């Protein structure tokens, strides 16, 4: 058999920004 | 040599979105 | 000998919505 597999890779990049929040209420 | 290890997990959550729009007058 | 580290993972989840907007 081969050498062992290498270690697990690192976490990926940050996710994308979220959407805008809800609109504010009417004045 | 062995193979590459498994892929890593997903990264951190993304940043929050921007504030929502102002409400109507 | 061991293999190399695996690749970096996927991009993370999307972030949460932003805060509510201001009153008009």
């Amino acid at each position: 058999p081969p050498g062992p597999p290498g270690p697990p890779g690192p976490p990926g990049p940050d996710g994308p920004p979220g959407p805008p929040g809800p609109p504010g209420p009417p004045g």
